[PDB]
């Protein structure tokens, strides 16, 4: 008869000398035994999902499968029972000490949030739940890292695109966000915008690649723009000190040389500053920079 | 005839209505005038190089050749004279206020190090000089950025590889370096190593991609290794307190299950701990963990 056997501090499932390895259902509960030694596993594990005839029985004699199940993160209690969790869970963090351990091995505790799918393994990557997006860490097991599933907070970079997850809820943010004394615009997909952004009729410039909203004079594509303190791109006449500048009515680019506004001709030097009360090119201009 | 003319504080170079634009040699010295307005430039400028028939004369029959010369960083004196610098120079930092100004425009100065090539523009990127490598800032003019040429210091990422430049001198460092409480190995080309690195017979492991040297137990490439406190990879029998582990003699990877060393069989549990004075899968092992046949 199949039975649990305690040997050398470890637990095995044996019938005679015959050892179970991989998954087995025992009294309706799921257990898992190390592929090589049969040692029963406890706590966090990154192991093959149960797949008939390779990682869970029956193993009918004869013809072999090629291939092998992908691994997933599962959580087993201190006695080896697979915890069949489904929602959000608060559980211990995954470290060298808390991952891949066997019953009877010699073990401050920290916690975070994880989300279990219907098959009782961890979700990783983007998750839509209760009308919001969340980001759960991608699995990376290397060196001292045992990452995978942890609900993330703050900035994340997915496929070279930046997203912000609220640190308190894990919820992916959209819209204008104020962070580290600066403004960012997250598109309705959550994606951090860079470059020119139009909201209603107002234009904004978000740093490429940093995303932060620019204010003041910006040289962009070899043109000068003035962005107001609010980030809004200025158009028309703008007075900086006692100096006047003209920014193109539609596009916002600063004019230099001779230009006409309301059937008047004005002249701006290379700096963009309006020539006033003087002569330029033989043409007098008045106190309003009108050609007179 | 051709002459400098002042109006509205600005300087132009004109013959009647005709205004010089771009580059011109005047009494053996080089000046440059804004392409649109003819205003003479001063200070730092990022502008096309003098290319005969395009941006410097002669222009036979007034014709300008097609296309447009590559732009470079030049330094003009306050009187418009191009400063024909070569080699290292300490000059004001490049900002909004200090780049692209024209003679007659109204502007604690901050200074930094630059290197001029033989054609009197800034060198950017890798420079070998005085038997050392230096990294000069790549050109990036956009928004508020007017970068290019500045001698860089500290960690820099160039084309996917990290290099470290001394903070005081800018000299590219090589070899083992203890920086911010971690060891890094910089290869003889200066490139920061990641992954396994062998010096002599000892192996070391440097974090990929951050470069810091690892110590302790590390799970790498689906095997366990023990890196001593010097970073050197342990091989053979290793004792931690009571527990014994066997690390593959050459490769260093920890054994589990049954293995053979010096014609004796040994067994390690899944943790790597050697089984001793016990029975394992029906086999007897002695106090040395040796299988007793
Ligand atoms: C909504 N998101 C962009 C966050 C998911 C994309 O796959
Ligand atoms: C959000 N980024 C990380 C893009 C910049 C933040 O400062
Ligand atoms: C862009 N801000 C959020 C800075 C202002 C108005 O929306
Ligand atoms: C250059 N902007 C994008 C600011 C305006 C275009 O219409
Ligand atoms: C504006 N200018 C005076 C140069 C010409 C107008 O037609
Ligand atoms: C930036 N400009 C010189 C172009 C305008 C005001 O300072
Ligand atoms: C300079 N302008 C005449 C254009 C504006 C005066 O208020
Ligand atoms: C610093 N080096 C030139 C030697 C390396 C790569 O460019
Ligand atoms: C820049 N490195 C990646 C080497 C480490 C910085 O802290
Ligand atoms: C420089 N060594 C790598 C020899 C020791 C570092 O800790
Ligand atoms: C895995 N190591 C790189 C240390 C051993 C190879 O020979
Ligand atoms: C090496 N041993 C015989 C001890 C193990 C066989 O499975
Ligand atoms: C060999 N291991 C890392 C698995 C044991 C450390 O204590
Ligand atoms: C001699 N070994 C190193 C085999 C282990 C002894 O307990």
């Amino acid at each position: 008869g199949w039975q649990f056997v305690q040997e050398n501090g470890r637990t095995y499932y044996k019938k005679g000398d015959l050892k179970e390895t991989y998954w087995r259902v025992i009294d309706g509960k799921y257990y898992y035994f190390d592929s090589l030694s049969g040692e029963m596993v406890v706590g966090w594990q990154y192991i093959p999902f149960p797949s008939k005839g390779s990682t869970i029985g029956p193993y009918p004699n004869g013809i072999r499968l090629e291939g092998f199940p992908k691994s997933e993160w599962y959580y087993f209690d201190k006695n080896g029972v697979l915890q069949e969790f489904v929602g959000w869970k608060t559980l211990e963090i995954k470290t060298k000490d808390s991952v891949g351990r066997k019953y009877g091995e010699k073990r401050k505790r920290y916690y975070t949030n994880y989300y279990f799918n219907q098959n009782h393994s961890l979700e990783t990557g983007w998750l839509y739940d209760q009308s919001n997006w969340y980001y759960l860490a991608k699995t990376e097991i290397n060196g001292e890292n045992y990452l995978g599933g942890e609900r993330r907070a703050g900035w994340i970079n997915d496929d070279s695109t930046w997203y912000y997850l609220d640190p308190t809820t894990g919820i992916m943010q959209t819209g204008w966000q104020y962070l580290g004394n600066k403004w960012y615009y997250l598109r309705s997909s959550g994606a951090m915008a860079t470059g020119w952004y139009q909201e209603g009729t107002t234009w904004y410039y978000l740093d490429h690649p940093n995303g932060d909203m620019k204010t003041g004079w910006q040289n962009l594509g070899n043109k000068w723009y003035y962005l107001r303190s609010s980030g809004a791109m200025a158009t028309g006449w703008y007075q900086d000190g006692s100096t006047w500048y003209y920014l193109n009515a539609g596009n916002g680019d600063m004019k230099t040389g001779w230009f006409q506004v309301n059937g008047n001709w004005y002249y701006a030097y290379s700096s963009g500053a309006l020539a006033v009360n003087t002569t330029v090119d033989g043409y007098s201009v008045n106190y309003n920079g009108e050609w007179v």
